[PDB]
This record gives C-alpha cells, structure tokens and sequence, in this order.
C-alpha cells in the first residue's frame, strides 16, 4: 500500500515515521512534508491548500490511505474532495470538522448534549459582548469563533483586557469572519491535558493522554506558543480520570455529532481541564494535536496503518499501547512566538543519544545542514520505561543537538513530575 500523509510540521513527521514502520505499506508520501522527514516519506511538492493537486496526485499514484495532518484543509473540506474522487481517506467531512472550526457550534452542542464545559455566551455585537463582560466580571475568557490561527484566545484578568479583545475581534475584525462571532466563557483552572481518540460515527477508540506547555518561557511565563514540548503519560492524572472523560465527554460528543447529521470519522481531540468539579471541555480539535502526537504515537504498540484501515472498513480495531513513556522538547527560533529568525544554521540536528527521535517542524536542508525554516523548529522526543527517565534523556539529546539561535524550556514535564508525588 501507498500512504499519503498531508502537512509539513512535526505531527506529520511522526505520522510519516509511524506509517513507515507499517508492514502493509510499500510507499509513504508526504505532501509537502519537510526535509527532516525524508527517510520516512518520499516528499511531494504539492502544498496542502492544493486540494485538486492532492486529489489528482493521490488518485493517479494509487494512494490506498491518505492521512490529513492539519485542520484548515479539513475545515475547508479536503476530505469531501477525496471521497468524490473515490479515494480512501482518514479525517472528518467539512460538516464534521465544524466541531473544531466553529467554537460556537461546539459550545452549543456540548450544551445541547449535556457535555461538561465552561459556561458561556456567544456574541456578534460588541456592545452586547462588553455589557456581558461588565456583568460577569473578570477573570473571563474571550474566544474567537473560527480558526484565527491559535492566536485568538485571550484569558482576561481584567474587564479592560476583555473589552479590548472584543474590540479587536468584533469592532476591528482582527480575524475576519473567524472573529465575526465571539465566545465569552468562564475561567476554569487545574491540570490541562489532551485526550485524543480514533472516532468513526459513535465508535470511539481512546488514545493515551498527553499534556503540553502552551507557554513560551520556563515557569510557564511569557506569551503563548504552539507548543514548547509535551509528554505521555501524564502521571498525576489517574486512569479512572481518563476512563471517565472518555465515557462522559468523548463518546457523547461522537454520538452527538452523528445525531446532528455531522458524523465524525478522524481524530477527535478533547483538550480538557480537570477542575475541582471534574473534567470539562476547553475545546475540540478535529485532528491529531501538535505536539501531542510526537509523544503519543510512539507509545502505540499497534500498527497505525492497520488501525486506520480497520476503522475505515468497519472491523474490530485492535489498539494496543506501550508502557514506555515519551517526552518531547521544542527547539524554537529566537523571537517566537513573535517575529522570528529564518535562515539560522543549526547543524545536523541528529542526536547521539539512543531512544531519541527529532521530529522536524520548521527546517530546511541547505548546505549539508539544516537551516531554521519556522517559528518552532524541532521536537526532540525521547522514550523510556518511566517518565523522569525519559525526561532526563530528552535534555541530554536537547543538549547534544542544540545549536546557537535556538532556545527552549528546561522545565518540561517538571511540574507534572513533582505534583505526581
Ligand atoms: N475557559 C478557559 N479557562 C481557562 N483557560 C482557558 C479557557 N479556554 C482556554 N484556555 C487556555 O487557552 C488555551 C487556548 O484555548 P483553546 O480553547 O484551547 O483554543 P485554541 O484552538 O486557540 O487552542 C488553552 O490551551 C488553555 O491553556
Ligand atoms: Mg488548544
Ligand atoms: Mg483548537
Ligand atoms: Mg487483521
């Protein structure tokens, strides 16, 4: 079988990495992919907005299974297109991807279907939003409805902070139609973790959970990021905690989507907040998370390709997970999240430490080496029998392949490790 992974970041590398270990697969294509990915996936110069060249390529090159990595193509219906071409593909329809694409939709669905989440309202009028902020007071969370790039959530500690954001979103339309509408919801606290699951209709197959550092600098201070590293398992969250969110959140969400003419096949991502009231939904994503995938896929014992195939056909799925833990650290470019440097030489990026994989997020091959090719560059990930073992090993390799121009956090998984004792 030929498999087509789509996307260009660290998640897609892990996908190409895992698919390549599969015994069913003759060829793995990544489109576009990136240059660190090349031992795993024959790259393909079709960009991922290129739904037509992707469909055309896959149709003509006998792709038996396409996996779609990023959410925009899904939100914009790349899946529907492949199915029109008769192509076998893993991911949600444009109708299903709405569960991530419109946060209003997901807030409303959870409400309608009694799924635990922050209390909220959604606004299209700035005046009415502001009056609601002034009624509820701060803390309060201001969320753009549509994608907005990850940089469209503001946790406001003051009403002035909230009203400012409502001004950017609604009066200035910072994010266009993405911010044409706004979710305002209650501030929740606690441990945040990712619960991803393989979903098709009402069938849910949970994956092991992960946790990431969304914040730029150590001690979790600084602007937000797209992930500065993560790890799995999450020791300080019980096994019953997870089994419970699967039954009261994830399966109900899957079933809810079916019963709204929006049946969901793909990866459903529940980012969850374990509050003093129990687990609550911060948000759904409609695909593998980044960088959650880099620490979650390697722990899967099963063949992913076999797994997806049994899911798409409607057969018994045999999903087995490894006991080993994995921990991953992001090497980011100086300036990130804000304006960052492109072109920095960072060497071979290939550690000597064993039981390590560097998944490339932003990198180009140039000069026999790698240049920085993005805000977040690499995902030094390591595996081991227990958390802190793997945690110690990552930073070993972190300290091997590190080159000037990159930074990172030294405290990944540290707070979890402590609070786990
Ligand atoms: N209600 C909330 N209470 C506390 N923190 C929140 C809330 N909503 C979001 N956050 C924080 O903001 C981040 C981004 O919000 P999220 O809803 O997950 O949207 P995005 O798709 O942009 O990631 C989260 O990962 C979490 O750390
Ligand atoms: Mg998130
Ligand atoms: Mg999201
Ligand atoms: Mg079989």
């Amino acid at each position: 079988m030929n498999v087509l992974i789509i996307g260009k970041g660290g998640r897609e590398h892990t996908l190409a990495w895992k698919a390549a270990q599969s015994s069913l697969v003759e060829n793995v294509f990544a489109a576009p992919g990136n240059d660190g990915m090349a031992a795993s996936a024959q790259l393909v110069n079709i960009e991922e907005s290129d739904h037509a060249g992707l469909v055309s390529f896959a149709k003509q090159n006998q792709v038996g299974l396409t996996i779609v990595g990023p959410e925009v193509p899904l939100i914009e219906g790349l899946v529907d297109e492949f199915e029109k071409a008769g192509l076998h593909v893993f991911g949600p329809s444009k109708a299903a991807a709405i569960i991530e694409g419109s946060k209003q939709f997901a807030k409303d669905l959870m409400k309608k279907y009694d799924i635990p989440t922050a209390e909220y309202e959604t606004f299209t009028s700035f005046d009415e939003a502001k009056a609601y902020v002034q009624e509820k007071g701060a803390p309060i969370v201001i969320k753009a409805d549509g994608l907005a790039a990850g940089k469209g959530v503001t946790v406001a500690m003051t009403e002035e902070e909230a009203i400012a954001c409502l001004h950017d979103f609604l009066e200035d339309e910072k994010f266009g139609d993405a911010s044409a509408s706004v979710v305002i919801e209650e501030y929740l606290s606690g441990e945040e973790f990712s619960l991803m699951a393989f979903v098709k209709g009402e069938k849910v197959y949970p994956m092991v959970i992960a946790q990431d550092h969304k914040r730029a600098f150590d001690g979790d201070k600084g602007p937000n990021t797209g992930g500065m590293g993560a790890y799995s398992p999450v020791p300080q969250i019980s096994e019953e905690t997870v089994r419970h969110a699967v039954e009261t959140i994830v399966k109900p969400a899957a079933k809810a989507m079916v019963q709204e003419g929006r049946s969901f096949t793909g990866v459903l991502y529940a980012g969850l907040m374990l509050t003093e009231n129990g687990s609550k939904v911060i948000e759904f994503n409609a695909r593998f998370g980044d960088p959650e995938t880099q620490v979650v896929l390697p722990r899967m014992e099963s063949d992913l390709v076999q797994v997806l195939l049994d899911l798409l056909d409607d057969k018994e799925v045999d999903l087995r997970w490894k006991d080993t833990a994995a921990v991953s650290v992001v090497l980011a470019s100086e300036g990130y999240p804000e304006s960052y440097a492109k072109g920095t030489p960072i060497g071979s990026l290939a550690a000597e430490t064993e039981q390590v994989v560097v998944f490339h997020a932003g990198t180009k091959a140039e000069g026999g080496e790698f240049v920085t090719n993005g805000g977040r560059v690499a995902n030094v990930t390591a595996f081991d029998e227990t958390f802190e073992a793997a945690r110690d090993r990552v930073y070993k390799a972190v300290d091997e392949i590190f080159k000037p121009g990159l930074f990172f956090r030294k405290d990944i998984g540290a707070r979890a490790l402590k609070a786990a004792q």
